[PDB]
This record gives C-alpha cells, structure tokens and sequence, in this order.
C-alpha cells in the first residue's frame, strides 16, 4: 500500500504476459516457472520525451519497478506456492513434535 | 499483524533452530535450503493437559501454526531471496524493454 520515494513522474504501464525465460540450470529453470507469478507483470517508466536512448529508459524502469515491487505489502500466504506449502507441512510438523517433547519434559 | 480465528487458548512456543531437512530431489533439497528462513521457527500449541496422545497435539499445532504464518503480513522484499532478485532483474528488464517498444510505437 506504501509508495517508494521519488515515484512522481513515473507512469505505470499496462500489464503484459510475464515473459517465459529459460535457464541453463534445471533448478533456475523450474524455479522461475513455479515462482514467476510472484514477480511484476507491469513496469514503471518515464515519458519518452525524457530520453535519448533505450538504455537509460530501461535503467530507470528496472530499478524503480523492482524497488516498488519490493516495498509492496502482502501476506506470506500469497507469496507461498504449492512447494512452500509442502515444505512447511514438513518443517512445522517436526518443530510441533519438538514442542511436544519440550512440554512433556517440563510437563505439568 | 492480524490474527487467525480461534487462536485463543493456544500458546506460542519459544524459537528453535529450523530443522535441516533433506530431500530426494535435488530441486527440493536446494529449495528448502534457500527458502527455509521464510518458514516459522516457533509453533502454536495447546496445554498438555488437553491431550491423551502426541498425534492430536501435533495435528492442532501444525494446522493452526501454518494458518497463522500464512495470514501474517509482510512486504514482498523480505519474502524474496537472492535467487528471486536475480529472476526479477531478468524478467523486469525484458518487460521494461517491451514497454519501451510500446512507447516508441505510439510515440509522442
Ligand atoms: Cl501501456
Ligand atoms: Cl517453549
């Protein structure tokens, strides 16, 4: 809900399909596939009349877009994927078991 | 900052070291390693005197602990890891490039 500093003068583009990007490592390749929805699908940018080259336009766009995405608030639930749910059920169960042993030890 | 329903009567345990869990698949194995800090390191539980077996204690603990973790609010930045940063720089740059082409096309 907050806004990163110095965002005045930037405009928000219309959504686009998140690019399908492939990676060498199978890890990164699968990771992106399962997590891309967690990244933006639109970017912030300044008026064309302010630039003389693509590079500077892109520089500004990438940096402020990532910063704004980063400060954007959200619950951990929407940030978690199927994989995370699976991971948590496993770790929380082991920890819930550790808590049981703690309670039993110092019982009463 | 919010609280999941029916949390009254549950107590929050003290933190513990998140368990190191290994997986068959190298993907899940590496994934957990890089993302475990995103999961809880403490669990909610009810008084020992309310249970007759470990299973039910653990059942309650796991389910409400995950639900409470899930509703917990946070910015996307703290949920992102080194890998995510890398992913975003790549996807946002391509999209920032698409926005440049859109602006150039309908220029002025
Ligand atoms: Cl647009
Ligand atoms: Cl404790």
């Amino acid at each position: 809900g907050a806004v990163v500093g110095g965002l005045g003068g930037y405009m928000l583009g219309s959504a686009m399909s998140r690019p399908i990007i492939h990676f060498g490592s199978d890890y990164e390749d699968r990771y992106y596939r399962e997590n891309m929805h967690r990244y933006p699908n639109q970017v912030y940018y300044r008026p064309m009349d302010e630039y003389s080259n693509q590079n500077n336009f892109v520089h500004d766009c990438v940096n402020i877009t990532i910063k704004q995405h980063t400060v954007t608030t959200t619950t951990k639930g929407e940030n978690f994927t199927e994989t995370d749910v699976k991971m948590m059920e496993r770790v929380v169960e082991q920890m819930c078991i550790t808590q049981y042993e703690r309670e039993s030890q110092a019982y009463y």
